[PDB]
């Protein structure tokens, strides 16, 4: 509930309930230095649906505009959408949420928190991900926790935790780091790591550039903080301790009960592994989509209009057999190594009659880039509790449905597409030039042509080529790159008995199926001499730091290639184009 | 179709049909003096559903900008999402047409009027909600009317019925009365009353306050109105009695058809009011669980796959006997008498860094109130076919999922939200203070933390504390309460046979229960002096002056009651917030 | 793939594919000239769906404004409802597409174009078109191909092809005509045709008017360019031919298998067409409900549970014997003859308070038009890709629930409703006056009181009323009408044997069911001197050159009747309203 940060003063979390909501399943009022005010509550269905296929969790964070003592300037005089910034701390709140309730529930359940009062130099986000969590927890519902957020910044070789906004803009690196305790040492799940708009120019004059040790020791410095937050959650005035609730049952479906899994794993269990050994696209099934449908078929005769379960524990099975495949082998599904990268492609000036116009192909992903320029009128003008006014660089993303082969409707984009081009911008923000240089209006646009995963860095490529065919000066081009990290406990036969121990493999472009195999994903995004932007998460329970720096300098040189191959086919500016403004 | 108010000229409604929309099961066209013109169709599904579990009526009303002779401000140069006024008069339209059908119905009935042709000094709600009930009269449906409705000011002591815009600014009460003829007597379904925003200084120069007696007289004066209309309905020009048509029966679902009745009754009925006798939250049910699980368990041997059916026979068995229990022993299901109400509570300055802010709790219902303030160009700047064009007074009301403790989806407003915004901000418009000695942009948001039930005037009370912490001068705080009556014929055995007779039970502070145990609710808000808002809605066929008078000065004691325990707080304005503006 | 037009130097058409989006199923890249650019892509579903009723085809255009090198104008800068330019395309390039499939089919499928780069003063619909049928084609559907579209303009009494928005200005009349090839010879689907706004002015210095004789040389002149594009997309560089494809078979639902047919042309056929001679609405069953009761009723022996099969069977029984006998009998459902047209009523200033007020009914069919005048800065501002900015003729087209008897839900309009007030603008506008001479803003709406079938022009005829009411001086007043015509082969037993060949019928008035037991249906506005607006859509795989030219006389003469009933009531312009605005 306290955090002392050295000269910084010091910072005090406060969390009340009893008082408001009572009506709730749980409701937490979370206190910022008694300055800063929010309500967070949740509640449960009572009767689970059948029909949904998924859990049904929604989160909602209310931006109150009161709370900034301003009438709101729409024409109806009322807060009606939500802003991005909403969309954004929702799925910030609700990446860390989602793995960790029993798999299988069927019972809606629904968080709400609402801005009371916010402080004009302040954010809310890690307030709010630390209400939601205590009112989840206060909540009754089997919820594995309590989770705890942090926000870190590096100014002047130290790690201060929660920083203001006048004390953000001369910072290198901030950190929102989230993470629980399992046996009292932290277990990060999730961290969003972003760089400042001002780092070249700090770190020109003699401060230290964000390398990746510098990453690991922020990564480390924030797990203190975590544990604090967590028992302050535990054990306050007004918490889970002084206010104990019984727990109610929750009916659990799942893909499969008991014994689907004793017949197939014995019957269908040949090899499982020889059959993916073909290594051709069009010749990828060609063995085990007969074993699919002989399985499929002579075991119609015990469990009959359940092909649902036995769909489930073949695909659970397969999972497993390929994972100790990876383990073991060290061999991918594609036959690639684990620091092998798929085709490239770039190409400039594919579009005309644009400012800029580009085309980056790999593996499967195919994103097709668009860069236009205007008056500096043109500047996005919005208004919201937070201290943004002025946005120059709009970063534009969108995911058509033929790009993965499906068909839906186009229309009004997701929380994905938000998040995605949120991500991008953050990336590409720090090597932008000046105002006063390059006085314009930058509208980038990055649409999917073609998907198959993790296409997000190569929309950043995309836009960084097309921003440089454009003829926007930028510092340095920067490139983006996805990784992950399947960590197990193998059995070596070598002693007596057979020593079970943890084993972790580090593989580069993974695809689909290689997320759905893998445990750990992260994507790291920078320039030649330092990251900007990183995202990760995962649902370990601890790992140690010499794998953590190896996948780090593994990502290094894979985003080195990817740069040295995107700099063969321009690296220089090109002119301006003839319809451009001046 | 004519109206006489005497010295200010005459008004004539003329009914026309039979030229305009044929297609339709019904269509009326509606004049005001040739110089207002609207039409209302009515049409009915063919086949009924049954997935669905009420009656499907809907409404709406269509302003189309070109009455007023304006191409539409609008981007896009279109009339798009309905105003609030607009949302305001379909439920006006609403509320006293879904209790007049037969119970059950199936298919679904839109009532749709529109707009045709709007004179600038006049308004359109309740020619709408005559040419409505006129359309779906002449449509053929099993529907119990027609209904009448009349709009009636008091100026100078005087009701005069039908005022225009240029007649309302000087009037001190204003009447909206909806009612129909069961014998001959008028029996009004409901009425909507408001003070005008000038009506301090007119009673302060000799004009009379809108005390409670003359609510009475008003809603005395507009029944020979209202009788006339619905025989001009009746009886007009081109009426029903010109254009009889065939009654066509539609089918009617039943809750429970005949015979789960006479098990459960004769089964079920050992004391069914003793087992709400225990008092406690906590083991509220305690008795009757338990003998629901064991109804619902041995009747399964006659009736199964029914348990629908037996549900609703309980609960209206239930019902029943508590309505009984509350006509005869005079004891409420918590406990309270008669005239009682819940555990209170105000509490000022609750959220920091605001204008001001304020918390409002009275049994269950807590309500969180916050005003803001700014510069006066931040004014509503709004257009339509009505008079109003700025709103210096924004009330927001917001109901969130978890208020009641379900779970849904936050989004879009309903039009219960804005009718009860609506409601709070005219009845607390009256008591403001001048633009020109607080010139500002006030902008109050009542949240509904918890909710039991008839949370509108706790929101108003909130409000009102909100407004006086901010600093704003009001001339006198304003309440408000919610009452509820149930009316019933009882048995007296005191004479041979058994004399049976009405009786009528007034009741403080209902919740969700009660209002469903009883038949009329009414809620009166207003200062110490006089009322400003009233709103009463009931499916009576008549009730005694007597009664209605007395209610009426139960609910003036109960608002007496709140006021000086809200006053107890704070009871003058407070210190200007360093954050607001200076202007 | 090349357009020759004369002096007017030439287009070139290209198709490209393989390069962008491989993961769809078809994907087709279109360039204008190497200065236009678009993409068109089309996937279908995988497990068809089998709740829904018919045929679930999507269609969805794309502008960006990226294309244009400027930044949306929107508060949060981005483009998000479609324009109604948009939705006109979508509209156009449909059309000629759900009649091309197997019947039934039950498999989803979605078109998806969009703008990557157009020039200023060209236009993208008919590239849009094309594009999306050589994808469609591509894909490896079942579908009936491919299509092929041209744009042609008259000017200087020539029909060029392609025109561009410096050479539409100084034209009299615009052709879109979407065919295929049959058997060497084009068969046309459908065709858009619309008069430019400065036609009076052009006709009137020594130009020829658009009569009807001069839309057949029109609609003729545009076949050799659909060949040469058609021909174009089955063997361009990178197209059907050099990317062969297997057929995937498509599971087809259809409303009666192969046995209810035998039972009920054996058992249900004593005359069918005899129950219809009553000629009297209120009387209009009468007989054949007891038919298709007993049917239901005593057939329910063989096949228990499958009434919508021998519901299905009735209907296409009765449609059949009904067009045999519209072909034989020359006798109508309602007992009019080939050149008849329903009862007329025209009436002027109905609604009070309003510049101009007017309601006309035709049979049915009732349409109340209102029109508003405001300051000339009241026009409406938009933007898009187009070159159009400003508009200061406004028509609003509103389709009721309650105008066909049946219950939904008010609120946003439709696409039919956006092409019919598109339909009627576009006729309208070429007889509004100058804008120096009448400086105001002119907002016409057009609310369907009650409908019955082909409503629009009605709502053409109402507002020309109204806009006459108002006072605003019209050069001359427009009329509308639609009519249908069936072709069929017929059999004469007057030779050894019975001889079959074609005849056609052409139908005034046509109602709904008119529509369904015809082929061919067409709809004529225009003015006493030629026509400004047409619209030409039908399955036929030709049609004589007679038979056209006698239907467009017939329509002439309607259109004729129409007008000279309709100048009855009011002829001349009004006196303004004294709540209209006065500029002066």
């Amino acid at each position: 509930a306290t955090i002392d940060n050295g000269s910084f003063g010091t910072r005090t979390i406060r969390f009340e309930t009893g008082r408001l909501a009572l009506q709730a399943a749980g409701a937490v009022v979370a206190y910022l230095d008694d300055d800063n005010m929010l309500l967070s509550a949740t509640t449960a269905s009572k009767n689970p649906k059948e029909h949904f296929n998924f859990f049904p969790l929604t989160v909602d964070v209310e931006e109150r505009m009161y709370a900034a003592g301003r009438i709101p300037g729409s024409f109806f005089r009322r807060e009606g959408r939500p802003s991005t910034d909403a969309i954004l701390t929702c799925r910030l709140i609700d990446r860390p949420l989602r793995p960790s309730f029993v798999d299988g529930l069927r019972n809606e359940i629904q968080i709400v928190v609402t801005i009371l009062s916010l402080d004009p130099g302040d954010l809310y986000d890690v307030l709010a991900i630390n209400a939601a969590s205590a009112s989840t927890q206060l909540g009754g519902l089997p919820f594995s926790g309590p989770i705890g957020g942090v926000r870190v910044a590096l100014i002047d070789g130290t790690w201060v935790g929660f920083p203001t906004v006048d004390q953000i803009e001369r910072a290198v690196f901030d950190m929102v780091v989230a993470g629980r305790i399992v046996e009292g040492d932290v277990a990060i799940m999730m961290v969003e790591a972003e760089a400042t708009e001002n780092v070249v120019e700090l770190v020109e004059g003699g401060a230290q550039a964000p390398t990746e040790s510098v990453v690991a020791a922020g990564l480390e410095a924030a797990k203190p903080f975590i544990a604090a937050l967590c028992t302050a959650q535990q054990e306050l005035a007004d918490a889970a301790g002084k206010s104990g609730k019984p727990t109610v049952d929750f009916p659990v479906f799942p893909d499969y009960g008991e014994d689907v899994y004793y017949s197939v794993s014995s019957v269908a269990t040949d090899e499982l592994a020889a059959a993916l050994t073909i290594g051709g696209k069009a010749e990828r099934d060609q063995r085990i989509d007969e074993i699919k449908t002989q399985v499929v078929q002579r075991l119609a005769d015990t469990y009959e209009g359940r092909e649902k379960e036995v769909g489930a524990a073949l695909r659970a099975l397969t999972k497993k057999l390929v994972r100790q495949r990876i383990l073991t082998d060290h061999f991918r599904i594609d036959g690639r190594g684990i620091t092998d990268i798929r085709a490239l492609s770039a190409e400039v000036a594919v579009v005309p009659r644009a400012h800029g116009s580009a085309l980056f192909e790999r593996g499967e992903t195919q994103i097709l880039g668009v860069t236009t320029l205007d008056m500096i009128k043109m500047a996005q003008q919005i208004d919201s509790l937070g201290p943004e006014t002025s946005k120059r660089y709009m970063h534009h993303y969108n995911f058509p449905p033929f790009s993965t082969g499906e068909t839906g409707r186009v229309g009004s984009p997701k929380r994905r597409e938000i998040g995605h081009g949120a991500l991008a911008e953050r990336a590409l923000v720090p090597v932008l030039p000046s105002v006063e240089e390059f006085p314009y209006a930058i509208r980038q646009v990055s649409e999917a042509l073609g998907s198959n995963g993790s296409t997000s860095m190569g929309s950043v490529c995309a836009s960084t080529l097309a921003l440089l065919n454009a003829g926007v000066p930028l510092k340095a081009p920067v490139a983006g790159i996805a990784m992950g990290l399947v960590s197990d406990d193998i059995q070596v036969e070598g002693a007596v008995d057979g020593v079970v121990e943890r084993r972790f493999v580090t593989l580069t472009d993974i695809l689909g199926a290689e997320d759905a195999f893998g445990d750990m994903d992260f994507k790291v995004a920078g320039t030649k001499d330092f990251v900007t932007a990183l995202q990760l998460d995962t649902k370990l329970d601890g790992i140690p730091s010499q794998v953590l720096a190896g996948a780090l300098e593994q990502a290094k040189d894979a985003r080195l290639t990817i740069l040295e191959v995107m700099a063969e086919a321009i690296d220089r500016p090109d002119e301006m184009s003839p319809y451009a403004p001046r």
